[PDB]
C-alpha cells in the first residue's frame, strides 16, 4: 500500500498530501479550487511533513526516507531546497 | 505493526488518533474527559490526517489508502458547549 | 525496509521535532532555531505518529508509538516523557 502524509494551513484551507509509491514521493495540492499536482517530486519510501505560517507565508518541511537516510526538503516561498536536517 | 496518524486542536486539547490494523482504520478520540471510540471506520492499510479550525469549528481530512488508491474522508463541526438557555 | 518518521512544529522560529522509527526504536531530532540536536525521547516502536499543541507558550507533545498491535502514547508536558492513558480499544 502507498504511504501518505498530509499538512494544511489557514482557513481556506490549503492542503498538501504527499504519497510515497514505489520509491518515489509525489504531491497533490488543494488551495480551494481543485486538486492539482504540485512541484514536489523526490525519492523516498516513507514521508512525513510539517508546516507553519509566518504571517501569511507558509513554510513546509517534508522528511523523505529511503533505507536509513532521511532528507529534509524545504518550501519557503521560492521552490524546494534541501534542508540541514540529519538523522544523526 | 499497526500504523497510526494523529491530529489535535485547541488547548484542551481534542485529539484524534487513527489506526490502520488488518485493513481497517478506526478512530480514538479525546476531548478532555477520557478516550472513546469515534464514528470513523473505513477500509485502509495506511492512514494520514490533517485538521484546521475555522473559528470554533474543526475540519478534519483523513487519507485512507489501500493499494494505490487513496480516499479522502471529510468531517467538520462544533463540539459540545453550553448554550444561552435559561429557565427565567 | 525504510525508517519511518513523524514530524511536528510550533511557533514561528520554528521549533521542529522529527521522530524516527528505525529497527524497533524511536528517537528524536530537534530544531529550535540554532541547529539540529538529539532530543530526550527514546522509546521502542516500529511506527510513529505525533501531534502537539501550545497552551500559551508551553508546548505539549503526544507521540504514538506502535509495535505489533500495541500503541503506546508518550507525553511531553514539562515533566520528561511519561506514558499516557491512550488505549486503541475499549
Ligand atoms: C478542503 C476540501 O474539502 C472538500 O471540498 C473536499 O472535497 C476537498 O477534497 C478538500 O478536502
Ligand atoms: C506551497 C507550494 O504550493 C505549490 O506551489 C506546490 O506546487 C509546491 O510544491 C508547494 O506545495
Ligand atoms: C527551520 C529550518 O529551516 C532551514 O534552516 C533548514 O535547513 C533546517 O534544517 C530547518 O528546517
Ligand atoms: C520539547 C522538548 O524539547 C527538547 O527538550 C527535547 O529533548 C524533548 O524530548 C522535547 O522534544
Ligand atoms: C491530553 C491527554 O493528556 C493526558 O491526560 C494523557 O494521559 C491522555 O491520554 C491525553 O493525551
Ligand atoms: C470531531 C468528531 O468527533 C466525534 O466524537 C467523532 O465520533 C467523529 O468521528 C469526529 O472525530
Amino acid at each position: 500500500s502507498v504511504q501518505t502524509a498530509a499538512t494544511s494551513w489557514g482557513t481556506v484551507p490549503s492542503i498538501r498530501v504527499y504519497t510515497a509509491n514505489n520509491g518515489k514521493i509525489t504531491e497533490r495540492c488543494w488551495d480551494g479550487k481543485g486538486w492539482y499536482t504540485g512541484a514536489f517530486n523526490e525519492p523516498g519510501d516513507n514521508v512525513s511533513v510539517t508546516s507553519w505560517l509566518v504571517g501569511s507565508a507558509i513554510h513546509i518541511r517534508v522528511y523523505a526516507s529511503t533505507g536509513t537516510t532521511t532528507t529534509e526538503w524545504c518550501a519557503d516561498g521560492n521552490g524546494w531546497t534541501k534542508g540541514a536536517y540529519t538523522a544523526t
